[PDB]
């Protein structure tokens, strides 16, 4: 067989045998084992610069940073090409794409046979969770993309240290990735190799992940969505814990009390911005710190609390919209040591994306850019055609340690206790600014039935309302109704300790006015909603009972420093009977689709809401 170039520190015979088998299948020219060092990162970045995949940014404006632009067919997740291949179709469920596992294996085998001819296979060892901690899991991703390798260095704990934990007998999650663009002898490569045919396949019984044809984000960084949500959610269902599409933040009030909250918003619907928000005027003495911005692993303890950890090591964040007013901690995070994907290039070798003009002299657009497709871009082109200089799903990749608001426990494997959960989708209508659920069951109902308008984070038509239970529609690794039951059963376990359960809130930052602009300013002003949640956690916040739960009155929030009237508050908090009647019929359609194993508690809760609407 091909020389694996196995390092001496790899002591795991089963791992080596699996690599050998994948090398025999994929047939790369050579094999390279990533050690995770800073020096290797620099070498791989230089290799990407030579291929044209990276441009090195101006070191005076953006130190040790790089810009990649991708093929326009490969800019986002492809949900229709993503599969849960469980043994039984009912363990994938109606929210997932299923194929009989032997039939998927026969489909993928000819695609992966020889997929890496002409390329290097990079062996990318990584830990999700702190290295060697009781809650961490180790994965090995084989990829023919050095872009994957350098992004995994930032997003995970990557490299040779993993093999001390694996030892001789440790188990690992097996991940195989190819851009699906094998190269014949002497063939010239493209700057962003990919395939218009794509598959992202999970076999839960074996924890195998196979990815074909995409080099982009969640399709190709397999530790993130594929393992730490899809495979992990399955493991959690079996072992009594949760893997959730949630930020985790700490918030300290002026009395020095610190609380932690976990919030599930759908893809490109506000988590990263919320997870490091800066308290605005009126909140002297408050602080907000980031534990994670995207994935949370959560389990209950004997003390009746829920403990959350962030299994990632960095942020893979949406760039457009980011500036010193919307997310200054993010702006400071990406000052250097960052990879940017599909943003624009300034004449001086810096990066630009829509939204940055809010910090510019005269708040004006740059005179000239190279947009993410390599085309000349100007304010005149943008005015006449609406051309975006940065793709709407353009991303930065940056280490968590760049974040000035990073929580000191961000990598503590003991986790943080969650005092409240927040769920919220992108809804132009219907859903009020913030609602507290009256019980755990009603909160699970909130989360199970939430809707959200599609975004550029996956391909397809944006702006369409769909059901997105728990913000996990693209990421649930088993039947969604069983996952609802898991959340209900978790609540009963917590309550049996005698504890008070974490409260569950619904939020909506995204109500629109008649011109399609947002009625609520959002971003740092979301602190004013968070502060009410903290008041409620302490039993000092007032609220009014309405159809869907308990909501603050105008006087229950701090408006110091924000010009937002009681009339504007009434608009975004009023419960509209007609809109909620329509919404509950969309819940009924979801419950028909999810009939199999649907918890009866959900239909019971729906009936109670219907009574309150008809009262
Ligand atoms: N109007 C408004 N826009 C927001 C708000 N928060 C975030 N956004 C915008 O929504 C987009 C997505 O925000 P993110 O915070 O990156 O979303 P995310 O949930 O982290 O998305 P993923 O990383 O894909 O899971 C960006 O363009 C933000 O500028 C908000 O409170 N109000
Ligand atoms: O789409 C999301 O929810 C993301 O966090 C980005 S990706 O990792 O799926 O590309
Ligand atoms: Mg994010
Ligand atoms: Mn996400």
């Amino acid at each position: 067989g091909l020389n694996l170039n196995t390092p001496a520190y790899v002591k795991n015979a089963k791992l080596i045998a699996w690599v050998a088998d994948m090398v025999a299948l994929c047939k790369p020219d050579t094999v390279y084992w990533c050690d995770g060092s800073d020096a290797e990162y620099q070498r791989l970045c230089q290799q990407l610069v030579d291929a044209g995949t990276f441009k090195k940014l101006n070191e005076a404006k953006r130190p040790n940073s790089y810009l990649a632009c991708s093929d326009p067919s490969d800019v986002a997740r492809v949900e229709d090409r993503t599969y849960i291949c469980s043994a039984k179709e009912e363990n994938a469920g109606p929210t997932n794409n299923w194929m009989e596992p032997s039939e998927m294996r026969a489909t993928l085998q000819p695609l992966f046979d020889g997929c890496m001819r002409g390329r290097t296979m990079y062996v990318v060892p990584f830990s999700m969770g702190p290295l060697g901690s009781p809650i961490a899991h180790i994965g090995i991703e084989l990829s023919d993309s050095p872009y994957v390798a350098v992004n995994m260095k930032i997003m995970t704990r990557m490299g040779k240290a993993v093999f001390e934990v694996l030892g001789t007998e440790g188990d690992f999650v097996p991940c195989v990735h190819t851009v699906g663009a094998p190269l014949a002898e002497g063939e010239q490569d493209v700057t962003w190799p990919c395939n218009k045919t794509k598959y992202i396949v999970h076999y839960p019984e074996t924890r195998e992940i196979w990815s074909y044809g995409s080099g982009y984000g969640g399709n190709a960084l397999l530790g993130k969505k594929c393992f730490a949500l899809r495979i992990a959610s399955n493991m959690g269902r079996d072992e009594g814990w949760l893997a959730e599409h949630m930020l985790i933040l700490g918030v300290t009030n002026p009395e020095g009390k610190k609380y932690h909250v976990a919030a599930a918003f759908p893809s490109a619907c506000g988590k990263t911005n919320f997870s490091m928000l800066v308290p605005p005027a009126g909140f002297d003495g408050w602080s907000v710190t980031t534990i994670g911005d995207d994935i949370a692993w959560i389990k209950p303890a004997a003390d009746g609390k829920l403990y959350a950890i962030n299994p990632e090591a960095g942020y893979f964040g949406v760039a457009p919209g980011t500036n010193m007013l919307t997310n200054p901690n993010c702006m400071l995070s990406v000052r250097g040591n960052t990879i940017f994907t599909n943003v624009a290039l300034t004449d001086d070798g810096d990066v630009w994306w829509e939204g940055m003009e809010q910090d510019a002299p005269g708040k004006a657009l740059p005179d000239h850019l190279i947009d993410w497709q390599g085309k000349d871009w100007t304010p005149q082109i943008a005015k006449e055609t609406g051309a975006k200089a940065a793709h709407p799903n353009s991303r930065f990749t940056v280490a968590a340690t760049n974040n000035p608001a990073l929580d000191s426990a961000w990598d503590d494997p003991k986790g943080v206790a969650i005092d409240a959960f927040i769920f919220g989708g992108r809804r132009s209508t219907t859903v009020p600014l913030v609602t507290e659920a009256r019980s755990w069951v009603e909160g699970v109902y909130m989360a199970a039935t939430m809707g959200s308008e599609t975004t550029a984070a996956a391909t397809g038509q944006a702006g369409v309302v769909r059901r997105d239970p728990f913000a996990m529609l693209p990421f649930m690794g088993y039947n969604m109704s069983d996952y609802f039951q898991h959340w209900l059963d978790l609540g009963k376990k917590l309550a049996a300790s005698g504890a008070t359960l974490p409260k569950i809130y619904t939020t909506n930052w995204f109500r629109k006015g008649t011109d399609g602009k947002f009625v609520w300013p959002g971003y740092g002003e979301n602190m004013r909603v968070l502060a009410w949640m903290i008041d409620r956690i302490e039993g000092k916040g007032q609220g009014e009972d309405h159809v869907t739960g308990i909501s603050p009155s105008y006087e229950d929030l701090n408006w110091t420093g924000l010009d937002f009237s009681a009339d504007q508050f009434n608009t975004v908090t009023s419960i509209d009977k007609a809109a909620w009647l329509k919404e509950l019929e969309l819940h009924a359609e979801l419950f028909k689709q999810l009939e199999h194993h649907l918890p009866k508690e959900l239909g019971e809760t729906k009936a109670e809401i219907e009574r309150r609407l008809a009262a």
